[PDB]
């Protein structure tokens, strides 16, 4: 009875003088005929485009969408409610001319009952002219507002618009407002404990229902079902409580769930619907690790924010299952959801993957505001303990980040945060005290919390990455509950360094680097055996308002993923430590100019699982090595090779005995080794086309000619003609202006049939020019 | 007072969209932190925020908050003194923060308004948060043009709403006693040989002096005194009357004699000496019952235009020099007479007036969509009231405007005749309240026309409605239905450079005898009844005779008031997307840049008696038609003898006689070689004895075209660094199109820039073209660039742009 509303939907960027301007008459080329409103299909986010725009400060404000809505109603004097998964920042629904709900937060889900608005206008004599339909109007607003959370000192965007799903659903007269599954397994794991308790949504005051609540395994056999007769379906009801003897465990390896199934009958309706749960033991262990179901687990995690090239905030459910199976296969187990909850449709896929979860409220940064502030704070976490707590995957509830970050407020007080802090604590305990409570960076806060993480970024910025095992033994000792949320170091995807290899005769931002910082974290946790666990930041590149000088410009490059879902290197550094299905990944796919002396050894390295791996150069074995963590790099899978003067192809064979399979991997890459000067002029040429797109590619060289193979001048591509530019998309080969990686920089356009020409600018280069014809 | 009034133009930084506080304005901020963005944008003020989106036509307009933030350095020079911003204007919600203190809003993006924050400064200067700024003071400003029904005017109207500091903001040092108001009373006895002048003032004292001594004196048009009183020990509190006189015989404001007094007022203390002055002038005005309107005792046709605050390159925010050019170039065009567009304008504007003789109607921008609440009726009110508080002592203003198309719905789900009336009598009243020697007036709003002094119906005969040949009948039957009838509006739009050999060829389908007033739908280019407006080709030629046959109608229309046409210049509208200049009004006879289009010196033959001579098809290179076919040319003059030479062979003289229509009988049918022609006109005014000259050269082509096959891009000139670019649209032979008004989209890629979103037909990066040519302008930047030409269904053409 749940439709999503996807199509038919107009967009406005700004504001509108009244709700009457979205719903009056208004004939072609009249004066109500403006502002001219642009078609959309939902899920849709404001900024799209101008949050990696380079050239612009992305939109906060107001924005309005508008539909028809065609209602059929199968239930008998049943109810319409509008259901937002999620929509940014402050919205205000409107029926018609009628104010219908609001909401502020944009992370939450909500809902409005439009039964009566809906039966008024239809009943109007205004309903003629919308020939049977509904209109509907939503104004959305991300304008900055510092009573509001979260703050604007925050590393990503407050995006704005209606960027999750928007249901319509039909409900009969008596359904359920909120199911809540109060599930807990024994210590030793033979008795669960299932107490069904429900909110029941009943505006027609009906006075008896008969509820049936039956429960199913994993297999979908049924362990429960009960019949209650003449039940009062009003406010809050415990309907049932129950044993189960053995119950099958929620596991990270082998995710298994029940399924609760609730009925709600009368003379008039017969309604049902089911939630999903998982019987499963979680433990902290004092100034010790991390026990699920009795067995310590290091927790092996990452982060994510909601956004996505191309689209912003508006991910579709098709994107999150590529995304969450991308984390899967790389061996995640653990996630926190960024800095406020996120999609359900992400909840679901780590019930169902096997992957725990630390979700927040978005206190992020700033301080502590006013009244209005503090109410958005504690109603967002009780929303999201509500909506969420059925959920086997969560383990713990986040009160806020980085909350020492002052500067929204004249003031900054410390006893003021401590308070508030200790009654989001307080109040999250009173919810839902089967879970642990966290922050991350406040140590003036750090004795209120269950569990606390400090901030520790060895080797990016500060220290150097083998420093890394000994703050994070500090800080554990600090705490009752140490759990390490947020490292790693930012990679502009496909830029390399040999500075930072071990070459025989450290290049930050490059991938080369990074993926020996991850390297050694990786290899450091196999010898920590008190560790409760970590979680990388991020899985996937993202959007951010406060770095417009980035290699791709307002885009955090910390990512083991591309923001449109291409993995980096550093994501086989991952896969070859966590997972056992056989691969095998020579470093280097994106890198296709090595460089140095004519003589140098090369260090060669190979990201694998398998238990041994032989590398060939040019055909000619370089040995057999055996993988070992403890031999960094690469697990013992490295090599120092001379490389030949142009073009060279570098060949990785692996076996992995457990599975008996062999994998092989394979890349070319040239060796330079003239050395160059300053960057003198601009070279462009059309690398190979695809149908109706060209991929154009630039490179920097000096006045001799040669590849200046260290630059990373920024570079700015402009189109004129039929053609247009594939860009913002806050990717390194998507950016029309972007640093350029080893001297490179690729860009594709589309052609549109037709004939083009492509400007390539860099400061104090002659400008470059490139036809595209058709 | 010049001496104590500080334009604050400099060191502005500006941010399109709101801040979550005041705190992000002021706040300490460290390069590369998150309080580093969002990224302001430095300014000079005036400034508005659609300088460039109200014109680029892929854009709606930007409605919705900014801010202005700088850092005062203050001096004081009087003892005990107050610091005062004062706003000459600013769109249209406006909050003003001194550090993190609200001291000051408005609403009303039209009407001056200021704010004392002497106590603010002194309380921030004295503050430990004072070190960090460094002896300055940081003042920060919101501006606010969001969309708004619940304010006027209404985003229905025919012009942006404009948002910015698009007015001077002005730094005003005062010493503790000063003037608040000045208000001169003037009346013009029934000989005009008796004047009475009242002297008012309001005081501003804060520190509650108790005595003063005022010094009050009137100077004539040479600032030569005719009157000097000193009051001793006058209580400067409130309100005072400072002088009542009776001028003999004094010298008369007129349209073509503007003279002005200056009333100059002096308060004097131990600690101080204040002079402030305020001009005025002596006239007697006269609308007669169904008749004509009278200056001084004599008859005076109203030759009248209409203006937008609005200008090429800065939308609303004209400097003064700009501001001068525009009046200047009025009044050389014989302007008398003016409608300030929909709302209160620059004081400046007022000023020019008074000093070029151009009588005003100036009214509050209650300007469609029916009528609002509380706030929106007390925003009117408020408007009214200040616009003649504020604009009283100019003599130009014979007219205050309460509204226009106020009978035009929409903003509100219902519109109620009656409550439109009662508030419009309210506003009538108040202005009578007010002030009694001003006529009050609206302008279409028929079910009103009995509240106001002065009404105009909506005649709009030629363009929106009829043929322009019912002009004055319908004038006639219109005139009688009110008892003091002024037309305001009429004219047409024409994409300058364009150009017809027969303008009035698609216009068969229109009816004529059945009225000539705009209704519902005639604006729009689409549906409605056949109507030039939309049916006519939008060329020059067009409307230089609709022009020509109105000024030579009015001049056998005795009981007419007079007329004004809208409007002087071509500006911005937010409802107009279609044009030939996107998002531009075109019915100015100036550009929006102030390039004269040919219909200026139509207007100019009529108007003036300086000799002028003005062949038309300045802007026309290439006429066509057959082979030895004979070529109407027209010579707009106000000689009274022509002369017209085709390639150096006179055509014979002709004497100027209006009646003898069309161009006053300075017309000509001439063969043109195929090829160049040279085409010159000499003319001798008898009164001046003065004779004066005019010279076009023109191409003429017989080849016939095809449709629009290609387009042909050159290099057609180049001046430093900027270039000229040229299109032309040719048919599979090659031939030029010349009545083509295909639409043609300009891009550029690499280091050069278009010189683009002037809103004028050659600063446009997409702009139909004007007899197959396009025209735009390059800066190079002294770099390299390729041009890009497209146009639909057509092959994108491209140029090489080297330096
Ligand atoms: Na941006
Ligand atoms: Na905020
Ligand atoms: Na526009
Ligand atoms: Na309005």
């Amino acid at each position: 009875n749940k439709i999503r509303l996807t199509n038919n939907w107009e967009y406005l960027k700004g504001d509108l003088g009244g709700i009457w301007e979205a719903v009056r008459p208004a004939a072609p080329g009249s004066s109500e005929a403006v502002p001219i409103w642009q078609p959309v299909t939902l899920p849709h986010c404001f900024n799209a485009e101008d949050a990696v725009d380079p050239d612009v400060n992305y939109y906060e404000g107001p924005g309005w969408y508008k539909t028809l809505l065609a209602i059929d109603n199968p239930y008998r004097n049943g109810r319409i409610v509008l259901d937002f998964d999620g929509a940014g920042q402050k919205t205000d629904v409107y029926v018609y001319t009628t104010h219908v709900g609001s909401h502020v937060g944009g992370y939450d889900s909500w809902n409005v009952d439009i039964t009566d608005a809906v039966k008024a206008f239809l009943g109007s004599k205004d309903a003629e002219r919308f020939k049977g339909k509904v209109p509907l109007s939503i104004r959305c607003d991300n304008s900055r507002d510092l009573e509001m959370i979260p703050s604007d000192l925050a590393d990503f965007n407050i995006y704005g618009g209606l960027y999750r799903y928007l249901n319509l659903v039909y409900l009969p007269e008596v359904s359920f407002e909120q199911i809540h599954l109060e599930s807990s397994l024994s210590s030793n794991l033979k008795e669960g404990i299932l107490k069904v308790k429900t909110s029941f949504y009943n505006p027609e005051d009906i006075r008896k229902a008969d509820v049936t609540v039956s429960v199913y395994d994993v297999d979908r056999k049924p362990v429960f079902s009960k019949t209650l007769e003449g039940i009062l379906p009003l406010g809050d009801q415990l309907l049932a409580k129950m044993k189960i003897k053995n119950p099958v465990l929620w596991d990270v390896d082998v995710p298994q769930l029940y399924t609760c199934e609730l009925t709600v009958k009368t003379p008039d309706q017969t309604f049902t619907t089911e939630e999903r749960f998982g019987f499963r033991h979680t433990e902290f262990k004092d100034k010790g690790p991390f026990f699920l179901n009795g067995k310590r687990l290091l927790l092996r995690g990452t982060h994510r924010h909601e956004d996505h090239a191309g689209v912003a905030q508006a991910m579709t459910e098709d994107m999150m299952r590529r995304e969450m199976r991308m984390m899967k296969d790389m061996g995640v187990n653990f996630i926190r959801l960024g800095h406020y909850q996120q999609s359900e449709i992400i909840l679901d896929l780590c019930d169902e993957l096997g992957i725990l979860v630390w979700e927040e409220i978005p206190w992020c940064r700033g301080g502590l505001g006013g009244d209005v502030y503090k109410k958005q704070a504690r109603r967002m976490l009780a929303n999201m303990i509500v909506q969420h707590h059925n959920h086997p995957a969560v383990i713990i509830w986040g009160l806020g980040n980085e909350n020492d970050w002052p500067n929204d407020f004249n003031t900054f007080d410390k006893s003021a945060i401590r308070a508030f802090m200790k009654e989001l604590h307080d109040m999250a305990h009173r919810l839902d005290d089967t879970r642990m409570t966290a922050i991350r960076r406040c140590e003036f806060c750090n004795d209120i919390v269950d569990v606390y993480s400090p901030s520790i970024w060895a080797g990016w910025y500060r220290g150097v990455f083998t420093d890394y095992k000994s703050i994070s033994e500090q800080e554990m000792q600090k705490v009752k509950h140490f759990l390490h949320v947020e490292w790693g170091g930012d990679s502009h995807a496909r830029r390399h360094s040999e500075d930072a290899f071990y070459n025989l005769k450290d290049g930050d931002w490059s991938e080369s680097y990074v993926v020996r910082l991850i390297d050694w974290h990786l290899k450091e946790q196999e010898t920590m055996p008190w560790l409760t666990g970590t979680a990388y930041w991020p899985f996937k590149d993202f959007s951010t308002p406060v770095r417009p000088d980035n290699p791709v410009p307002y885009v955090n490059q910390k990512g083991v993923v591309e923001r449109d879902f291409t993995p980096k290197e550093s994501y086989y550094v991952f896969q070859s430590y966590w997972t056992e299905k056989p691969m095998i990944h020579i470093y280097g796919h994106t890198w296709p100019v090595r460089w140095g002396g004519k003589d140098d050894r090369k260090e060669i390295l190979v990201y694998s699982n398998c238990d041994e791996v032989e590398l060939f150069v040019n055909g000619v074995s370089q040995g057999v090595k055996r993988r070992n963590s403890q031999d960094y790099p690469a697990a013992g899978l490295r090599w120092n090779c001379v490389y030949q003067e142009g073009m060279n192809e570098i060949r990785a064979v692996g076996v992995k005995k457990k599975e008996k399979k062999e994998v092989s991997d394979v890349i070319r890459q040239e060796y330079q080794t003239a050395k160059w000067d300053k960057e003198a002029a601009c070279q462009v040429s059309l690398l190979s086309e695809e149908g109706d797109t060209a991929l154009v590619q630039v490179q920097l060289i000096d006045k001799n000619g040669i590849r200046c193979l260290s630059s990373k001048k920024q570079i700015t591509f402009e189109i004129a003609g039929d053609g247009s530019l594939i860009c913002n998309l806050g990717t390194s080969t998507g950016s029309r202006k972007v640093q350029a990686y080893n001297g490179r920089a690729l860009i594709r356009i589309k052609r549109n049939e037709g004939n083009s020409v492509v400007a390539v600018k860099s400061e104090g280069l002659p400008t470059a020019f490139l036809e595209l014809k058709s």
